[PDB]
């Protein structure tokens, strides 16, 4: 649990961007960036799964995961330094990947401000920047 | 306000914080430690008193405050603070160039907790 950062009481409004930098642990099979209203309200569950050569995006509403959206464009690796830019719009999230490729994921949970960010797995978040 | 948990700040590491000070506020707080009741560093610019007050908190017991009269930044500004955690002390670089220090009284375990309170809207966090 050490290093699995949790950020609370953010005030990310629609139209804002979150820039995240971190290091991916050598030999890790995947990691998670969660962004939402709270621990059981995740608008964006962003889960690169190196082990499955895919990025899994989903929402979490209470105890119920939504329908997964899988993106096969997993072109960064264990050991990589990576930067991501997440854009929160009322209707959708845009995630800009390290190579400039952008994924889009619908916002399923309304446009209340996002207050919660957490990391799980083999990702050491070294910086974040809210704009 | 903003809380960060499960950090892994070890001695030698540096934490850079950027944020905007709320218009008209009397001051704000940056806390750094292991939890809401274990604060190695409580950093509190107070515009009213023209001073920066620092202290430690161990359970319900506060230590002896230290005051730095070198407060030269203002509400309305986006400012940057750089905190260096060493085993014996914290160094805080202020936006005017001045550097203050505060003893580390809670002994050297990594810091896992950061919290900002009062008139400060943190926009950026960087750990090295
Ligand atoms: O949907 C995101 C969550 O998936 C969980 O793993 C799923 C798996 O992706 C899927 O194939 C399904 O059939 O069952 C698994 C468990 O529900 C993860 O455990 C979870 O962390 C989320 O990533």
């Amino acid at each position: 649990m050490t290093g699995e950062l949790e950020v609370k009481n953010m005030d990310m409004k629609p139209g804002s961007t979150l820039k995240i930098t971190g290091s991916i642990a050598d030999g890790t099979d995947g990691f998670v960036i969660n962004l939402g209203q709270g621990t059981d309200k995740l608008n964006l569950h962003f889960n690169p799964r190196f082990s499955e050569s895919t990025i899994v995006c989903n929402s979490l509403d209470g105890s119920n995961w939504g329908q997964e959206q899988r993106e096969d464009h997993l072109c960064f690796s264990p050991g990589s330094e990576v930067k991501f830019t997440v854009t929160f719009e009322s209707d959708k999230f845009k995630v800009k990947l390290p190579d400039g490729h952008e994924l889009t994921f619908p916002n399923r949970l309304g446009h209340s401000h996002l207050s919660y960010l957490s990391v799980r797995g083999g990702f050491n978040m070294s910086s974040f920047k809210l704009k």
